[PDB]
Order: structure tokens, then sequence, then C-alpha cells
């Protein structure tokens, strides 16, 4: 009756303002703000329990807070990130074009939480009541949801320093780990530190390297002193797989996976040092000789990494050991780590090879070709042929999934006359029961 009489009733007060310009508009941003807060309280808590752990009293007044953190903050991060993984991976390509662009502030504070969770998990697995594996999975999903390139190209200097230190601390931890295994060959705090290293430190870095690899982007992440830490990491996790020891035998597979991921993630030719002078994007080329004299850098690529041999030499010992057909239990070094090393190397640098880019002649860094991969995969298949009925295991099982990108890369038309070696090595061993590939 009011309407028909003509009086028009509406809302008492129309909108006065709108909160879209604010970056705390996103409940994700606000929740992550509160989250970083509670984790800062957790950090000062863990400093307090580290002070009291050296003290006699192991009783903690903040046990309720410890349980709250571990049972709420730790799993909620994981579930949120595995549910809205695409939201953080918004890389200006507009994924899910309807919406879901994570802000640069969102990503940078996610990276700060990333780093501070790393700092917390550093050497506290004993304090974690068997939930240390849960923190390991948590930082796995953190690394899978990482978006660090945007925040490093545009971000706050504190976030920059945090993201550097996140891998720096792992760098000196692993380094002193290698000095301690070989100095203390004889059979405690150092044992607990090595347990932390093997259980978490290698897998977290491997997850980060896999993230970098399947984004294919991070040639910007690699920066000054980042190459220094990267060569330290390379030589280190390579010497771990090169040396044989009763301690390292158990964790051989983990370090192999980790360094295989590292080879793919690292975007500068780490094995092609003979013609790396042709590269210009190599940050070791970009820093200039002034920065080489200023920083602790040996000024010569050959002295920087002398332990690792040349690519053609390594592949020719691979060829000759394949021809010899030595058993895997005899010397498992190469079959366990070196073959994934190559597989990741070629898989990453195949599109960078001059065969895919006949342009920029004599500006090509890494030299590789289809026949190179064909010979090396022939070596792999002849090795597995030699070790079919010998000692079996799962190392061939995992190197098969590592070599999957190579068999996708190689043309099936080229892998004619190789179809038969594929069905054979499998059809002939009817007496055996193990199945692979």
């Amino acid at each position: 009756f009011l309407q028909i009489n003509g009086y028009a009733v509406s809302r008492g007060f129309k909108d006065l303002e709108l909160d879209t310009p604010s970056i705390e508009k996103r409940f994700a941003y606000s929740f992550l703000q509160q989250l970083i807060r509670y984790v800062d309280e957790a950090h000062q808590y863990i400093l307090e329990f580290d002070g009291g752990s050296r003290g006699k009293g192991e009783h903690f007044p903040y046990e309720q807070e410890i349980k709250f953190f571990a049972k709420v903050v730790l799993p909620l991060i994981d579930q949120y990130f595995k549910n809205h993984r695409l939201y953080f991976l918004s890389a200006a390509s507009r994924p899910l074009c309807s919406g879901g662009h994570a802000s640069n502030k969102e990503k940078e504070m996610v990276t700060s939480l990333f780093c501070k969770l790393g700092v917390l998990v550093r050497h506290r697995i004993s304090l974690f009541g068997n939930d240390a594996t849960s923190i390991v999975n948590c930082l796995h999903i953190l690394g899978q949801t990482l978006d660090a390139r945007t925040v490093m190209k545009t971000g706050l200097e504190s976030v920059k320093s945090a993201l550097r230190a996140f891998l720096d601390n792992a760098a000196e931890d692993l380094e002193k780990t290698m000095e301690n295994l070989k100095q203390g060959q004889f059979t405690k705090g150092v044992t607990q530190i090595i347990n932390y290293t093997t259980v978490a430190l290698l897998p977290m870095l491997s997850s980060l390297f896999e993230h970098i690899g399947q984004h294919q982007f991070g040639e910007d992440l690699i920066l000054e002193d980042v190459q220094v830490s990267c060569y330290r990491i390379l030589t280190s996790l390579y010497a771990l797989g090169t040396s044989k020891s009763i301690y390292v035998e158990r964790q051989r597979s983990a370090l192999g996976e980790c360094l295989a991921a590292f080879a793919g993630a690292f975007p500068v030719a780490f094995l092609e040092t003979h013609l790396d002078k042709h590269n210009i994007y190599s940050i070791y080329n970009t820093k200039s000789s002034r920065e080489r004299a200023a920083l602790s850098l040996p000024t010569n690529v050959e002295d920087v990494c002398p332990n690792i041999p040349s690519l053609e030499k390594l592949m020719e010992e691979i060829v000759e050991l394949a021809e010899s057909g030595i058993r895997y239990t005899q010397m498992p070094h190469v079959m366990e780590v070196i073959l994934p090393m190559l597989c990741s190397y070629m898989s990453r640098w195949w599109e960078h090879g001059p065969e895919n880019n006949p342009e920029r002649a004599e500006m090509c860094c890494t030299a590789l070709n289809s026949e190179h991969m064909n010979t090396l995969l022939g070596n792999i298949l002849k090795i597995i042929y030699n070790n079919l009925g010998i000692d079996e295991g799962a190392w061939m099982k995992r190197l098969a999934v590592f070599s999957q990108p190579i068999i996708n890369k190689v043309k099936p038309q080229l892998l004619k006359t190789h179809f038969l070696p594929l069905m054979e090595k499998l059809k002939k061993k009817a007496a055996t029961v193990v199945s692979e590939e």
C-alpha cells in the first residue's frame, strides 16, 4: 500500500565506503598475519625452551601452547595450502581466470612464514613428540605452494634476507654435517643433528628443488652468493653419494633423489664447465671480476668445482661400466646417483641445447643432442639388462620414473629398433617374478 501510494521505502543508509583497496581485505591475508604472529610467539617460546633445555627443568609452562600450535596451526596450513594451491601459484598468467590472484604481500609473507618455519624445525625433532614428520610434510607443502620469484623481484628487504637465510642455514648445516661424518668416523647432539639432517633437511630441499624444476622458473632466484651456496650444495651432496659409509648406505636413496632434484632446479650448467664461457646469462658470468675479487670466490671455474669430473669423461666411464656389466651390489654409486644426475641434467638442458636453438651460434653454453640421450639411455637399459636377475631391488624402479621425461623426449620413431629391447629384458625372464617397466 505504501508502494501504490507512491512512497518509496529503501535501505536506511547506503554504502559509505569499500574495503577493497586494503590488502587486509583478504581473509587469507588477515589469517596469515595472525598466523605469522602466533608463529613469532612460537619462536620466542622455542627460544625459551632451548634456554630451559640446557637448564635442568624440562617442564614447560607453555605446553598448552605447544599442543595448540602443533595440532592446529601445523595441519591447518597444510590443508589450506593443498586446497588452494593454485591461489598461491598465481604467476600473472591468470590461472582460473575467474579469480584467485594472490597479492605480492600475501606471497612475501607466506615466504617469511616459510623461512621462520624452517628456522623452528631446525634441530628440534626430539622436542617434537614424533610430530616432526608432520612438520616435514608441512614444509613440503609449503615448498610446493611456494611463490618466491615475484617476491624476490619485488619485495621487502627483510623478506629478501629471510629467503636467503632459509637456504643459507641449510647450507652451513649440511656443510658441517659432511665435515663431521668424515672427521668422526668412529661411532649424542651430533647424532641427533645428523638424524634431523637425513630425516628432514634433505627432503625439504628436494621438495623445493622439484618445485623450482616444474615451474622451470627461478633463474632469477639464483643470485649473488646464491651460486656460492649452490656450488657448496652440489659438491656436498655429490661427495655424500660418492663416498661409501655404513651411515650413508641407509640414506643413499634420499640423497640421490635430493641431488637429482637439485640438478634440475639449478639453471646454470653445473657439469658443462668446458664451454661455459660462451654463456652470458650465467650469473657467475654476470657478477664480473670485481665481484669475484670482492667475494670469497676462487676466480677460476676449475678450482671452484674440481671434484666433479667433466661430462664427456663421466659418460664414457658410464659407457665402459655398462659394457663391463658389473653388479649393482658390487659398486652401487653410479647406478644409484649418477644416472639420475644425467637424467635431470639432460632433461633440464635439452631445450637449451643448440640442437633446439641453432640460433645464437657460439653463444650456446650446453652441448647436447638426441644421439647423446639415445646412447645414455641405451647405457641405462643395458645396465638394467645386466642387473635383471642380479640383486633386483627398487633402484631400477625409481630410475625408471626419473627417466620417464627422457623417454617422452626421445622420438618413438627414433626408438624403433629399440621397441624390441623394451619388451625383451622383460619377456625373457619368465622364471623371475619381479616386474619393472
